[PDB]
């Protein structure tokens, strides 16, 4: 045994790397791009340890920005598969579950240890490669963010554990929190690694075992970061990989009795369970549905914004990643004056940037995910130029015949952009709004009551009166706030929490909330000298 | 203003007073008794502040143990009455969440000690008339218990504020945690004047507003406490009273867009909710649904019991208020030269043990709630004499023709006792099976596998291992565990969480997380000096 109060190394945010010329990082990712580019491979299941093919339909793995390019090739989930899947992730359990929290930490630790060092490239070239990410945008999630999420959940946990209660004069009281009974059910998208790795591995962490659906698009990093974890010590069944469109998956996760949760981040459309709501007394516990919604997002420059500032964030902002973060901005509300001063060269530098092939380090990004995406970002572009409302400013143009390429588009919107035309797509489309500066009050109220699906909002302003009036009325109509900068996704420990309006999702991932989500505290009270008599004070004469 | 990082008093657990015989309490409790038995009020919806009568249907509350006794009466709240509450507490929401913290937590500060205080006895014996508990039942409920969920709700309540993250260098991030938007929807048991009022403020308190429907048997110490609040200085319609059998008012609540969440305890057949699953798009926020079940407990005595320190557990904890806690003891399992020892005891205590009217301070309890938790009872004791395998060892008469009076009752079972028998009534019923000694762990094989309503379990054993086998074996059978004290209701900050067998409830009253329910959390980034070109380092050529 043990005779430890034991702490766990103190996490940092992992550096981001800049893959600069010259840069040693830089040789070795293509190093790693060339090799898995070179070289496609059967995306196995991953079930109690085995991979294997399943008899499923096979579905190439393309590279979005080169699609006749192959990556591997995945089998589509049958029932057999997933109910194998079930079946090893409860087989596991025990084991799993009974390791000490420390054992099970140290699993996270050393992955993050691996991430950061020797799989470093491959994995980002891996995210490069299959989702159609810059090296910057690999790096930071398939990396960074994904390193930190292991670190500081590690950490977390460790936190929850030592939260104990106040014990009284005669007793001692503890809290035990232990591990969900039943599995866990982690459906990931694939916009990041990052969430695709920790969907799964949180509530692994907590002592449960999983089974993980991760998205078509990402099966390359969904599989080299199964290969990661085996390589740190991930014992057999604790997590079990199961590839393809996840409608046979579901099928039989959602009608196993023993379904103890859903861990899941994408659309508000597939949010919509009722399914869940509707077998609750076919299950053992009551299911806990822990899920992120996607949004668009807005920036509101004021007449005092700095104009390379905006510029910066607008563009960072609408076209980092093709406009295909978990949110975007979509919407800038400019002052006048402002749109003076940089709305020309906003335009310009965006019909300059470049989109292309991500292993050309010198563009500034790649392609849509895939032909779906595709066509409901050619469906907004038509839409914009038939609209009497709304002009394109630069870029509109698309060719699907390489890769799934949309251009940076900006459009102008005379009245203010209204959000549910902005919602119908992931894309590289910003829509633009300018609005006379003296209106800046008028415009919030704007913002306010037409902004139902924003996870975040910036205020461009240097006045402090002014950013303090968009903190004041934009209080709720957006989760996360953004004051000079580009509200963006968070870092791990930095930015947590917020939410579309309305959301209940304060235990999505990125706090101790959502390792909480995959425990089920009990106290547990020890009295060293109770009652030996029943009657009570009062009742003597 | 204020320039300042305030701290709010430190709470500890509220003394709990003995009311024995010549002590000053005891008088004062007499008194309050006397005038409440003796001057019956109207009970009135309180709604933006107006105490009023409605035009539904009268209903006359009742002392349970003398229920020829009226204690007021109240009106069955109408469609038009549930309707102004909504609009009242959506009136009051913008001055109210307004309000700095430290003025919203006063409030609940100040409430403290008025019940601490000068309401102290008025509060306690309306409780002991209405809901027909013992003074010492009434003061570690309705005083001691509702006392501490304000004070520690405010020591939470702060600590939750000062969770900020981390700034990395350039950038300065916090997080706000905003009140919910749209009204929240409390409904309350009878059996718990602290969860009654603790349910309602809990949200007021982290600036929502409310609309509070008490159960018809508790609505005297529930009329009583809005009048405390307001003394204490709540401000009219944060939190609006709607009195009566709560149907029109859940139409009305469920049906309105603006409903935020929904903060509920009683039975796990209302948490069956459905109907907010069907109206979620009609919904302006997803609703946030926070709830309680109740349970029936266990013990396991090991051979190395203390016999006196059982008999007083299995007593108390399954006929201290008559049974009727949100869980109380119904099955106990104990090996048989235990049982050889105090077995004869146990029977005679129980026989001897005094039910009757409660203004009697001489006797052990009450009455049971209603005439049908009186029916329900009947019908447990009449099938438990007609059952082969279960034998009356004591106990079992009843009679409802002065109050719902139902005796202490043990049953002798042969074989395991079956969890489903003792789960339809909560009332003053142990299920007693003897074991052979030598069974122990096979004995917690039976509890592990037969037991899905413990709230609670003990085991009563100075032997070490023994203990520890149980705290193993039983680890996932019940939600809060006891070792040598009988299993019942926590104190705040020391007994938290628990829950039923699968349950999802880790954020129930009695810790921060319940608090954190009525927030949204956002963060605030402000980047100091942000980017003012777009391109990235390994863009370079």
């Amino acid at each position: 045994h043990m005779d430890a109060i034991t702490q766990v190394p103190v996490p940092a945010n992992e550096p981001v790397h800049d893959y600069a010329p010259k840069s040693p990082e830089r040789t070795r990712l293509r190093t790693e791009l060339a090799s898995l580019a070179d070289h496609p491979i059967d995306l196995p299941h991953v079930i109690g340890g085995r991979h294997r093919m399943g008899d499923g339909e096979r579905i190439d793995v393309v590279q979005p920005h080169r699609h006749a390019a192959r990556l591997g090739t995945l089998t589509n989930a049958t029932h057999a598969d997933a109910a194998a899947a079930v079946e090893a992730a409860m087989s596991a359990k025990s084991d799993w579950a009974a390791l000490p929290f420390d054992e099970r930490a140290a699993v996270f630790l050393r992955a993050a240890d691996l991430l950061a060092g020797p799989w470093r490239e491959k994995i980002a070239a891996a995210t490069m490669l299959g989702q159609s990410k810059s090296v910057y945008q690999a790096e930071i999630d398939a990396v960074c963010e994904l390193i930190d999420f292991w670190r500081f959940n590690v950490a977390f946990a460790r936190q929850i554990l030592e939260q104990q209660p106040i014990s009284g004069p005669g007793e001692w009281n503890r809290i035990d929190y232990r591990p969900l009974d039943g599995f866990v059910y982690a459906i990931t998208p694939f916009n990041f690694t990052s969430i695709a790795g920790n969907l799964p591995t949180a509530p692994a962490l907590m002592g449960n075992t999983v089974i993980w659906k991760p998205s078509i698009t990402q099966t390359l990093a969904a599989y080299l970061t199964m290969q990661l974890l085996e390589a740190a010590g991930l014992p057999p069944g604790v997590i079990n990989l199961v590839t393809g469109d996840g409608f046979a998956v579901s099928d039989v996760a959602l009608a196993d009795p023993r379904l103890a949760g859903i861990h899941f981040t994408g659309s508000t459309a597939t949010f919509g369970w009722q399914w869940v709501g509707t077998n609750i007394g076919r299950y053992h516990s009551y299911p806990r549905l822990v899920g992120e919604t996607g949004g668009k997002d807005f920036v509101v420059a004021h007449a005092s914004a700095r104009p390379d500032v905006l510029r910066t964030a607008l563009i960072r902002g609408a076209f980092d990643y093709q406009g295909q973060k978990c949110s975007a901005v979509s919407r800038a509300f400019i002052a006048h004056s402002v749109w003076q001063r940089m709305g020309d060269e906003l335009l310009a530098k965006a019909a300059e940037l470049r989109y292309g092939d991500i292993t050309d380090l010198s563009n500034y990004g790649g392609a849509l995910i895939d032909q779906r995406a595709f066509v409901k970002n050619v469906d907004a572009i038509e839409r914009a130029k038939g609209a009497a409302a709304v002009t394109v400013a630069v870029g509109g143009e698309y060719d699907d015949s390489e890769g799934y390429f949309v251009r940076p588009t900006v459009l102008l919107s005379d009245d203010p952009t209204d959000e549910s035309f902005v919602i119908e797509y992931f894309g590289p489309l910003l829509s633009v709004h300018v609005y006379p500066d003296e209106r800046y009050e008028q415009i919030l109220d704007v913002i306010d009551t037409g902004s139902r699906y924003a996870l975040t909002g910036a205020v461009i302003a240097d006045d402090r009166q002014a950013v303090l009036t968009a903190l004041d009325r934009l209080r709720f109509a957006a989760g996360n706030f953004y004051v000079n900068d580009k509200p963006t996704g968070a870092v791990v420990g930095r930015q947590p929490f917020g939410g579309a309006r309305g959301s209940d999702t304060n235990d999505k991932a990125g706090s101790p909330l959502n390792l909480l989500r995959w425990t089920s505290a009990r106290s547990i009270k020890e009295t060293f000298v109770a009652a030996t008599d029943h009657i009570y004070p009062h009742m003597a004469v």
